[PDB]
């Protein structure tokens, strides 16, 4: 499924990542939108063999399991076509995961080189949340 902004920014909102460790919606919102330009389908290789799954490009060295990934975690305890899903519950509930793991939301390389010490405000701005 391919969201739209303000919908995907609800969806977040009743899933509980609204300043969920301090981030503000808006982080979720443009993380999301440069990571998988809001397309639950996205996929990505990566050159060490692992590839990022889903809506925020969860990687499967980590957080979930695709059966391709030696020597791979499975932090998240899902298959990572789970992230694939139109409902984006199991990406959310490991996100939260993710962000509480020490780094916060610099986690996602496009959220830090894109997103952060912007105005992340922006990414909610019309929306009825
Ligand atoms: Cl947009
Ligand atoms: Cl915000
Ligand atoms: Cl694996
Ligand atoms: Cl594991
Ligand atoms: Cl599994
Ligand atoms: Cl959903
Ligand atoms: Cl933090
Ligand atoms: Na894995």
């Amino acid at each position: 499924k391919v969201f739209g902004r303000c919908e995907l920014a609800a969806a977040m909102k009743r899933h509980g990542l609204d300043n969920y460790r301090g981030y503000s919606l808006g982080n979720w919102v443009c993380a999301a939108k440069f990571e998988s330009n809001f397309n639950t389908q996205a996929t990505n290789r990566n050159t060490d063999g692992s590839t990022d799954y889903g809506i925020l490009q969860i990687n499967s060295r980590w957080w979930c399991n695709d059966g391709r990934t030696p020597g791979s975690r499975n932090l998240c305890n899902i298959p990572c076509s789970a992230l694939l899903s139109s409902d984006i519950t199991a990406s959310v509930n490991c996100a939260k995961k993710i962000v509480s793991d020490g780094n916060g939301m610099n986690a996602w390389v496009a959220w830090r080189n894109r997103c952060k010490g912007t105005d992340v405000q922006a990414w909610i701005r019309g929306c009825r949340l």
